[PDB]
């Protein structure tokens, strides 16, 4: 399965992720990115008609702020780091 997370702290708003997958990012109030699936806390495993956007939306990210694993990231996002 593949998991997804945002880290908010690199984050600085380029919004290319909400774009390219509505159905997993969206933003905060403070503009910042985000995972709709889980809250951010890379957990829940990414629907297999959902892969290619997050996909995009990985490659699109011009901080590498969005992150892809094989296993969850139980709410940190530099875990696989
Ligand atoms: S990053 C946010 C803080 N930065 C700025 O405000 C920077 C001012 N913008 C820039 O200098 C350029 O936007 C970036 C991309 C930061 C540096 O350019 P890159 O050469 O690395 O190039 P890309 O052009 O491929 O970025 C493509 C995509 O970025 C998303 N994008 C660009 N500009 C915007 C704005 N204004 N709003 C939303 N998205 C934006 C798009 O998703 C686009 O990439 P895709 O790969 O097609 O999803
Ligand atoms: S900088 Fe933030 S707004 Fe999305 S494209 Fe990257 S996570």
């Amino acid at each position: 399965p593949k998991y997804t997370i945002v880290d908010k702290e690199t984050c600085i708003a380029c919004g290319a992720c909400g774009a390219a997958a509505p159905d997993i990012y969206d933003y905060d109030e403070d503009g910042i990115a985000y995972v709709t699936l889980d809250d951010n806390q890379g957990i829940v495993e990414v629907p297999d008609i959902l892969i290619d956007d997050m996909m995009d939306a990985f490659e699109g990210c011009p901080t590498d702020s969005i992150k892809v694993a094989d296993e969850p990231f139980d709410g940190d996002p530099n875990k696989f780091e």
